[PDB]
Formats: structure tokens, C-alpha cells, sequence
């Protein structure tokens, strides 16, 4: 097998070279037998990371990231580590109608590369890759919100639309949520009791403004005018109305 640190490194690369990933893996690994102090040490613990990520076993390339970038510190390739190992749970990252949590982690791991690096070479993608990840979550409420809507739980739905343009708003879902909220704000008015409908028809009414304060060319304008105007009028004849008393709990 291997007589030194070197002949375990050339080895491991020989492998890794023409694609032998699993072998390559082994090899790399043997080289740490003889310790980390050697001069081959950062180059074995750094295409290790690779090695795993190119197999497909993203959990361990990640932990050998994090390794590389916990041992050696001004390595030139520290950033790269970073970006990489955020690479590993954007890869793991699912279909949105699944659950979401390595989708999580990448976005958090990727926020910190761009944190700590600001202008580093691959913020731009790494930016790219957050904005792609934040789609999946948004999308993933956006479709609860539809659902929610077509049972006709309509309270459900609002704040499941909420949820898009609260937590997720520079994602391309986030003006359609918004006028899901209000057409759901409108239905949900609508099944209420006289009394507790104004502050529906308000929240509705709030949501248009912040539609046109944040997304001012947003195409839905017109399209969620016609809403508007309903709850608006609506709004106007309960407020309106004199013989509607109102207990504190409904201004």
C-alpha cells in the first residue's frame, strides 16, 4: 500500500485523477497514519473533502471541509473550503415538497461565506445559490398556502401566504403571496360574523400597500387591484354602517 505520506498522496491522487473516488478515499486517509505535520497534510485533508463530494457522500465532504478549515487557517484555499462544504448541503438540499432542512443548513452556510468574505470571487455564486434555495422554502408555502385555500381554510391560507413574504421576500413567490393573502383575507372576511369582519377586509387592505410600497413593478398591481377594491368598499360600508357597535376587540 503505502511506505510514506508521499507515496500515500500520489496514490490517493493517481485514484482521484481518473475518477476512483472510493479508492482515492482510502489513500487519503492513509496519509493522516503518519500525522499532520508533514508537508502533504493540507493538500490530503483538502482533496479528501473532494473526494468525498465527486463519491456523492456530501456529509463526510462536509465534515472534511470543516476540518481543513479548522486546522489550517491561512490556507489560501480557506475560502474555497467554505464555499464548498455550503456546496455539499445545497446538493443534499431536496425537492421542495420535501423536508427542508439541509435547504436550511446550505442557506445558513452560505450566509457566512458571504458574511465573512464579502468580496470574495465566489460571493456571486454563492448569492445565486442562496437566492435558488430561498425559492425552494417560498415555493414550498406558496403551494400550503393553495392548498389551504382549496380546502376553504382560509385563515390558514393567509398566513401560510404570510409566511412567503415575511420570511422570503426578495423570492419571485413573494408579490403572488402577497395577493393570495389578500384574496384569502377577503374569503376568510367573508365566512366571518358581521362584527370581525373590518379587520379582515383591513388586513387585506394593508397587504395592497405593502404589494405597491416593495414591489412597485409588480405586474399583479392591476390584478390585485380589482381585489383591493372589493375589500376596500366592503371595509367603507361596515365602518360606515352606525347601527355596527364593535367590541374593543374588533378595531
Amino acid at each position: 500500500r503505502h511506505s510514506s505520506p508521499q507515496e500515500a498522496f500520489e496514490r490517493a491522487m493517481e485514484f482521484y485523477n481518473q475518477g476512483k473516488y472510493d479508492r482515492a478515499i482510502e489513500y487519503f486517509k492513509a496519509v493522516f497514519t503518519y500525522g499532520r505535520t508533514h508537508e502533504w497534510a493540507a493538500d490530503a485533508q483538502f482533496y479528501l473533502a473532494r473526494a468525498y463530494y465527486q463519491n456523492k457522500e456530501y456529509l463526510l465532504a462536509a465534515s472534511e471541509y470543516e476540518r481543513f478549515i479548522q486546522i489550517y487557517q491561512i490556507d489560501p484555499r480557506v475560502p474555497q473550503a467554505e464555499y464548498e462544504r455550503a456546496m455539499c448541503y445545497y446538493k443534499l438540499s431536496p425537492p421542495y415538497e420535501l423536508d427542508q432542512t439541509d435547504t436550511r443548513k446550505a442557506i445558513e452556510a452560505f450566509q457566512l461565506f458571504i458574511d465573512r468574505y464579502p468580496n470574495h470571487e465566489l460571493v456571486d455564486d454563492a448569492t445565486q445559490k442562496i437566492r435558488e434555495l430561498r425559492a425552494k422554502l417560498a415555493r414550498k408555502q406558496y403551494e400550503a398556502a393553495r392548498l389551504y385555500e382549496r380546502r376553504e381554510l382560509y385563515e390558514a391560507a393567509a398566513v401560510t401566504y404570510e409566511a412567503v413574504f415575511d420570511a422570503y421576500p426578495d423570492t419571485p413567490w413573494a408579490d403572488d403571496a402577497l395577493v393570495g393573502a389578500m384574496r384569502a383575507y377577503i374569503a376568510y372576511a367573508e365566512q366571518s360574523v358581521r362584527a370581525r369582519q373590518p379587520e379582515r377586509y383591513r388586513r387585506a387592505v394593508e397587504l395592497y400597500e405593502r404589494l405597491l410600497q416593495i414591489f412597485p413593478d409588480s405586474p399583479l398591481l392591476r390584478t390585485a387591484e380589482e381585489l383591493y377594491t372589493r375589500a376596500r368598499q366592503r371595509l367603507t360600508e361596515l365602518e360606515g354602517d352606525a347601527s355596527l357597535a364593535q367590541g374593543q376587540r374588533q378595531n
